[PDB]
């Protein structure tokens, strides 16, 4: 009823949307992994009379439910999707999107890692993002490669019309006490990559983590803090 959705407010197998700003929503779904249940976020950005999707809803059935929830709540077609790294909370559901007519995109690094890991593979490669600090425009957003952090391929997304920074899994929520699933992370480089985000997007008003509650710019420093303590 208005608060940011958590696992306890999303019915089984469903997705909920949250209005972040004019023409910007997050999507929230839940999934089980190694015997525990986790929430995860993505983004939806209005692109005229179409929608740009950032990240799947973590699984085929969740992503089908996402498309149905978008049709119910927004009613504009999703035409393109970008996955911000290679893990299943970002690409799991790409096959569903592709069969629903959505053009799916990721960096070549993400596509290679997804392929090698056996995860679903976005169709189209996003060039121009291979060096840290690189940025490219993609419809109503800017895509930014901050350097290795949660994964070597992680991208962040900025919505300039609303000053919304979607950090993906390189950014953690304020309540977090550890650095999440770090199996593919670079804990030594992560603070430097966060510093790059801070320097590039100093006017961000909303910061959205890959998992958990949005907040403000404090999420970036908090993330650096929890990562440094995980490493040390
Ligand atoms: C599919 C994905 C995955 C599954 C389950 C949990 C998470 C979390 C996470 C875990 C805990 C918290 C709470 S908290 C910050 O308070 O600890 C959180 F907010 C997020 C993250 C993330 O952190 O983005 N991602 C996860 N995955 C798969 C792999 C590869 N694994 C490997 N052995 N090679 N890595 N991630
Ligand atoms: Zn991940
Ligand atoms: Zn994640």
């Amino acid at each position: 009823s208005g608060e940011y959705p958590t696992v306890n407010e999303i019915p089984v197998g469903e997705v909920r949307l949250y209005q972040i700003a004019d023409g910007v929503w997050s999507h929230i779904a839940t999934q089980s992994f190694d015997g525990a249940v986790y929430p995860s976020n993505g983004l939806i950005v209005r692109d005229g009379d179409e929608l740009l999707l950032i990240d799947t809803a973590w699984g085929a059935k969740n992503t089908a439910a996402l498309l149905a929830e978008i049709e119910k709540q927004i009613g504009l077609p999703v035409t393109r999707a970008v996955s911000t790294h290679f893990h299943d909370d970002r690409v799991g559901g790409v096959d569903v999107l592709r069969a629903a007519g959505v053009a799916t995109y990721a960096s070549p690094s993400t596509r290679r890692l997804a392929e090698a890991e056996g995860n679903e593979i976005p169709t189209h490669s996003l060039e121009g993002l291979s060096s840290s600090g690189d940025a490219v425009r993609f419809g109503p957003v800017e895509l930014f490669y901050p350097g290795a952090a949660h994964s070597t391929d992680n991208l962040v997304v900025y919505v300039p019309s609303a000053n919304v920074l979607y950090g993906g899994c390189a950014v953690h929520e304020l309540s977090s006490t550890s650095a999440g699933n770090v199996a593919d992370a670079d804990l030594a480089e992560w603070p430097t990559s966060v510093e790059r985000i801070q320097k590039h997007y100093p006017e961000a008003e909303v910061v959205i983590p890959g998992h958990g509650l949005p907040g403000g710019l404090d999420l970036l420093q908090h993330t650096a803090n929890v990562v440094k303590a995980h490493k040390n």
